[PDB]
């Protein structure tokens, strides 16, 4: 995340950390608990992943240096990866963990809520990207979870930005337009959550952007309201 600030204990429940453990234990992407045993994510975070016998979920995780040999952690049971994906800038960047075990929620562990397509028409003006990601192109994972407000953009003005690309309503965008806050390498797959009438939703999923906080190049996330039916198709199967 660049230019954000540490997030403390507790503040971001549904924030989860997804580890490699090959060849060696590394954090590789974020993600969103949505369910007793499902974390939402982005799918270009497995394009280097062997099978899920090699993830490891960890939720409840303030820092990294937390993470040590006996800290608890779920297991993966199946990798579930959109089946129109290609690559993050041609849309449907999205997949679900299927862990191995239910999550007991607590305090420090719960789902965030899917948005209502109901509130397809709802402003949200509350939203924050989270992450352990770089605080600049060349950087390093940070230690604590850090977070941004960011404003949502419209995919009118997202699409200006990135000529090359195709912006679809199964994006959504967010950044400053005179740059500064925006997620950067190791946060994609992470939740941009929105408060709407003191509930938490799951609007984005931290996909990707050309170069972080760059002035007039918002980050681009995954629509998740886009994406509900699929979400309770795989959930329910
Ligand atoms: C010790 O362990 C480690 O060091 N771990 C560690 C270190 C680096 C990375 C990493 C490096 C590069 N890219 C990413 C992924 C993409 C990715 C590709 C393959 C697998 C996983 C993830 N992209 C983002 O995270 C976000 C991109 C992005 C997203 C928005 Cl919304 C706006 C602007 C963005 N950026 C543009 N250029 N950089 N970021 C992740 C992952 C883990
Ligand atoms: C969840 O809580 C129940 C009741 O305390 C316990 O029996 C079970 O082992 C816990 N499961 C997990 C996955 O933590």
């Amino acid at each position: 995340i660049v230019g954000g600030t540490a997030s403390v204990r507790g503040e971001w429940p549904w924030q989860v950390t997804l580890h490699t453990t090959s060849p060696t234990q590394r954090h590789l992407c974020g993600g969103s608990i949505i369910g007793n045993q499902w974390i939402l994510t982005a799918a270009h975070c497995f394009y280097g992943v062997e099978s899920p016998k090699i993830l490891r979920v960890y939720s409840g995780i303030l820092n990294q240096s937390e993470i040590k040999e006996d800290t608890s952690f779920f297991g993966v049971q199946e990798i579930i990866i959109h089946d129109q994906y290609k690559m993050a800038e041609s849309g449907y960047d999205i997949a679900l963990l299927k862990l191995e075990t239910t999550v007991n929620y607590t305090d420090s562990q719960r789902p965030i809520s899917l948005p209502s397509k109901g509130d397809r028409n709802v402003i949200y003006t509350d939203c924050w990207v989270t992450g352990w990601g770089y605080r600049k192109l060349r950087d390093k994972i940070q230690n604590t979870l850090q977070k941004a407000k960011i404003p949502l953009v419209t995919n009118e003005e997202c699409q200006k930005r990135y000529r090359g690309h195709k912006i679809t309503h199964k994006m959504i965008c967010a950044g400053y337009r005179e740059g500064g806050k925006d997620a950067c390498k190791g946060d994609s797959g992470g939740p941009l959550s929105c408060k709407h009438n003191e509930v938490w939703h799951l609007v984005g999923i931290t996909s990707w952007g050309e170069g972080c906080a760059q002035r007039e190049r918002p980050g681009v996330y995954t629509n998740v309201v886009e994406y509900v039916d699929w979400i309770l198709e795989k959930t329910q199967a």
